């Protein structure tokens, strides 16, 4: 559920011809993705077993001259990459939170976009890690249970060599308080 | 021109305010209730008061002695009159001064800083959009920045103190930023949106001076359904 929440947060502009998936697991982000950009999708996985369903479900979906999968260390990839991606994005899981918002900005063109979903604990730490390394954050919002639940989840959006100030989003409430799904979170799947 | 008036209903409370001068706001009576009140701050300080709405709100839920920090003298006078008016004279005191320089001066001395800032940044002339230069001064930042605050209220407080404030959600980073830069670790967020589909307009933020890290982020506060009435969660706050 946080990748289809984080798949349809990425701010998918024309301004995207190369994007990059750090843990990418089957490739369901750059398959949720896809739907929505023509932009040539990579995903970064370390284990091989993931790789094959990877690359399965995008031969699946006759999108390979669209995906690709890479298998690596998001650290090493990213060091070999400079200034090459649009957007960065990581659904995160021996690899630190340091580590992802070091290697996001190690491989992200200037002015590119780096988005990420993790837990609501950890926002003001990523916020510090954003702007160590370069990163503006930009876009915000944040995943409550119920409307009297504090948040579980928050959604960041940073630009790379971008300028100053935040977009906060309307709070996102999965469910009523029936259980049941409420219809704004309806619109995601 | 004063005239008196209800603090909303809070009881035994009312208070002059003066219309060439700043008027209280949603964002003070939520800044003032945002606050943690437990045992053992003993000392609070509110960084510009202007007429003392935050005390008086601060006051009917602890006996801590409340420093009262403004800058404008006309305001002082009007906060000095509603302590007196609601006999608090024992518990809060006014002091005219400047921020920066009451910091300095009284290094390491409270267990709580609140503050209501000046929202908007400096930008060509800021009284073309204000009816007088004291209101120009209270939501424009020509008497104080948003660093100075923030700088001054680790100067002003001690250990495991805590700095609480109120600002536009455009600038969440910047003052996450400003906070680990003076050695505020963030703790407590609030998110306030007018609907439930509009965006966040202005945030809540506590912080601990030389704490630990980690954050809690609580629900989200709207205040109004979209009948354009009050949510029940606001109401909440207009009384004690
Ligand atoms: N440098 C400074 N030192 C002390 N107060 C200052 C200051 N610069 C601005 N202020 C004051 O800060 C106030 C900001 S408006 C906040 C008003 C009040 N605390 C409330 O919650 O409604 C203004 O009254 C302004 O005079």
């Amino acid at each position: 559920l946080d990748s289809v929440l984080v798949a349809r947060f990425c701010n998918l502009n024309s301004k995207k011809k190369k994007i990059c998936d750090f843990g990418t697991n089957n490739a369901v982000i750059p398959l949720i993705l896809s739907k929505y950009t023509k932009a040539k999708i990579i995903g970064v996985e370390i284990q091989n077993k993931a790789v094959e369903i990877a690359n399965e479900n995008i031969k699946l979906n006759g999108l390979e001259d669209q995906i690709e999968i890479v298998h690596a260390d998001i650290k090493e990839f990213s060091k070999l990459h400079n200034q090459e991606f649009d957007l960065v994005v990581c659904n995160p899981p021996l690899i630190t939170l340091e580590d992802i918002i070091k290697s996001a900005s190690r491989c992200l063109k200037n002015k590119g976009n780096f988005t990420i979903v993790h837990r609501s604990e950890r926002l003001s730490e990523i916020i510090n890690l954003f702007y160590k390394y370069n990163i503006y954050p930009k876009r915000l919002r944040l995943i409550q249970s119920k409307k009297t639940d504090n948040a579980k989840m928050i959604l960041l959006d940073g630009i790379y060599q971008g300028n100053e100030g935040m977009e906060i989003l309307p709070t996102l409430i999965t469910h009523n308080d029936d259980e049941t799904y409420t219809d704004e979170l309806l619109k995601y799947f």
